[PDB]
DNA sequence: AAGGGTCCGGACCCT
DNA sequence: AAGGGTCCGGACCCT
């Protein structure tokens, strides 16, 4: 399908919504810690020597000048989020969101549009905004070209208003598919933007050392490949389809070996309003007591103040709970009478609980 | 909530359709034969003794003037569904599908609107069209009453839209949920509509004899509860929350409970579309060889000309079939090219057989 | 960590 | 029979 895909991730999402926050906290190594872990850190940071994930106090000896804002409540970071989609749904509705940092729009309608109100006495004139991968020669006669090329403008247009509407720095890729997209976006990382020509999806595919890399191959799938003996991309596209869908389903091995070879015919989704709204916390096998309850109320009134906000409306209650040793779960409808707080609640959690190193509570089938 | 629903219950619809394409059939005792079966009949026929599910040659005996057309194929009794369901959602959009030959309405807003365009100095006028439940004295004081004889006013224009549109004959029943209008739709079963008064609910759930007559409770449910020792609608009613939470599921529980005393919160869902197309064929052990692909194949061929006929396309494929011993299924999205026939589609339904009295093709994930 | 999303196969219900 | 529908808990993916 000729469709022209952009993918928007932003830069240190969370870092960069807390330097918005607090000014002074610009120009100065930002990291932000969840529990014993700096999830996020700015570029500075990052230069010093501060990773993803990485343990604190480690990172703090790496970069004594680390200031390190907790961010375990991820109120301010999801607003910035849907302000982001919001402005990128002014472009055009269709958009996707994976997480909250990085959004799919499909700017094929928008691109004809414009193709159209265009004249071919000016198409010596469609330039590119930003790299274009593997410096590859652009053909102002490929039809392919000029769609992609005018996608890269709508993106440049994309990146501007987000910094200006909303003082955000991000990355994007424009492509034919949702891989490719996702896949040219961190080509150029700080705040630069990429676009895929057709001719050199292989070199991108190729570019990769490890399958995990490939979005949608994920630990459980990457070790079956792992055993089979698929640790490159070459592998996966070489290796039998039969062998791959008797061990691993003809629906995934079907799909990932597309995957190998750049291909991925999944539409971008209209994620809208949220489907979920969940809060949880993590403990060393700090619940070995029924006490738990006490853990659940506090996830309870915290998640009330969400669902309070929305205007939609729960309609199941969910448990999720996490043993050491492989998440489980436990949902029920909510009451009516509840619909419409605390002590019902907890009751029916409880119960839950009963039925079945981190506790959670969901508010799902929303209306 | 203050709510005005209608159940509309067609009357012998496969055997009505019959003998509206058959005039002759007319005033004759028509039987629809479903492989051994008699799965409907006319009132003619069950005058005589023809009864549902019946082996057909015991009908035939019963009834020697039975004659039995076949209603294996159900496209002409599914055409006249949603010819019956387009219009009632032309009187109000939301309309709830329950097999063929059942539909619910939520008559809420249109009794409000005609309740506002009327004046209350003809309120002395509002009258009752159809049966009311247990003689129940109206009271003309009473917004509820006013409301539900709203309802049986529109419920008698939809049967007679539906007689003088498809010449279907068919009973309602109006009340404030969809499990007392399912149970009032049938007080009087041959073309006649019943209301249930507020006051009355009571003495309908307490007509049944058997917790299965219960809208919502089936086999397995009603096994649990009769092991339980509950066995009447009061035994429901009376028996511990508890016990029957910890037995059945919270969920279960309170809603069967709920059910007991006449309480159904569920809404009125705006059934629309299918969301599956599916095809089967029944048969005594007669597949025990890799054979049934030849099955396979006529099951594909006559589904194919059903999704062809929708607009909207498939991009799921299930396999379900039925062993001797509780039904098994595998699914696996269907490939884009074939999605743009037959010899695809019936390798990738034997991968899905090689994996797993019945055997099924369904065409689900509809866009 | 701390969230958040589809897919799937079964159980159960209904006609 | 011959269809057709939600609920659910897990697996798996993503950030
Ligand atoms: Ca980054
Ligand atoms: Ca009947």
């Amino acid at each position: 399908s000729s469709r022209v895909i952009v993918h928007v991730d932003l830069d240190c999402f969370y870092a960069q919504v807390e330097m918005i926050s607090n000014p002074e906290l610009k120009d100065k190594p930002l990291g932000v810690q969840q529990k014993y872990l700096v999830v996020t850190c700015n570029y500075e940071a990052r230069k010093l020597g501060v990773k993803k994930l990485m343990n604190v106090r480690d990172a703090k000896e790496k970069c004594p000048q680390l200031v390190l804002v907790n961010g375990e409540d991820l109120t301010r970071y999801r607003e910035m989020s849907y302000k982001v989609t919001e402005l990128l749904e002014e472009f055009s509705p269709v958009v996707e969101r994976l997480g909250f940092d990085e959004n799919f729009v499909d700017l094929t309608e928008m691109v004809e549009k414009r193709l159209q109100q265009l004249q071919s006495d000016e198409l010596s004139a469609v330039t590119v905004s930003g790299h274009v991968y593997n410096n590859q020669s652009i053909n102002l006669l490929d039809v392919l070209h000029i769609r992609l090329l005018v996608g890269s403008q709508i993106a440049a247009e994309m990146r501007e208003a987000m910094y200006n509407q909303l003082g955000l720095t991000g990355c994007a890729g424009v492509a034919s598919n949702k891989l490719l997209a996702k896949l040219v976006s961190g080509v150029f990382k700080p705040n630069q933007q990429t676009v895929l020509l057709p001719e050199s999806c292989q070199h991108l595919i190729h570019s990769l050392n490890h399958i995990k890399e490939i979005p949608g191959i994920g630990y459980k799938t990457a070790k079956c490949l792992e055993a089979l003996g698929i640790n490159s991309v070459r592998d996966l596209q070489t290796f039998s389809p039969k062998i791959l869908e008797k061990e691993l389903g003809i629906s995934v091995a079907q799909r990932i070996q597309k995957l190998s070879f750049g291909e991925d015919n999944s539409p971008v989704i209209l994620s809208g309003p949220p489907q979920s709204f969940s809060e949880e916390d993590s403990f060393k096998k700090c619940s070995s007591e029924v006490e738990a309850k006490n853990k659940i109320e506090e996830l309870l009134a915290s998640l009330l103040n969400r669902v309070c906000q929305d205007g939609r409306k729960p309609h199941t209650v969910r448990l999720i709970i996490r043993r050491y040793s492989g998440r489980e779960s436990r949902q029920c409808p909510i009451p009516s009478h509840v619909i419409q707080v605390m002590t019902p609640m907890v009751d029916i959690l409880m119960k839950l609980f009963r039925n079945m190193t981190l506790l959670s509570v969901c508010f799902c089938n929303l209306k």
